[PDB]
């Protein structure tokens, strides 16, 4: 069936929500301060997928020179506070990608895919620690 040609307008596709306001503008505002599924690097200043954050800062970011990736927790930590928290042994264990879902914010391991990413950063009583929520 005919997908409409204008689909892909109005919409953020991180998560999901349609609006009028949504121009090309309107969703760069959307980005910089609202979505629930984005995050402003605290590091570099940019907007990042939450879902993305430890690939983001491990890989991408303008400061990814000073993390280092814990092998327990899967996260990215400053690189001096690494041998540490390796020796703490406090970080929560990663699963593998294809069985879990791990939110850097909360430090979770939860149901894989798409959906539950939205369920856990936008849905009631979900993450503690999404900023814009
Ligand atoms: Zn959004
Ligand atoms: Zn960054
Ligand atoms: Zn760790
Ligand atoms: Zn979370």
């Amino acid at each position: 069936p005919h997908m409409d040609e204008h689909y892909l307008d109005n919409l953020c596709i991180f998560c999901g929500e349609r609006s009028e306001e949504f121009t090309e503008e309107g969703l760069d505002l959307h980005y910089w301060k609202h979505c629930l599924m984005l995050t402003r690097c605290d590091h570099c200043k940019q907007v990042v997928e939450i879902s993305s954050l430890t690939e983001h800062l491990l890989t991408e970011c303008d400061k990814k020179d000073g993390f280092g990736k814990c092998y327990r927790c899967s996260e990215a930590v400053f690189k001096e506070e690494l041998p540490r928290h390796i020796k703490h042994k406090d970080c929560n264990p990663a699963k593998p990608e294809k069985l879990a879902n791990r939110c850097p914010l909360c430090h979770e391991n939860f149901s894989p895919g798409e959906e539950a990413w939205k369920a856990h950063l936008m849905g009631p009583a979900g993450c503690t620690m999404n900023l814009r929520k």
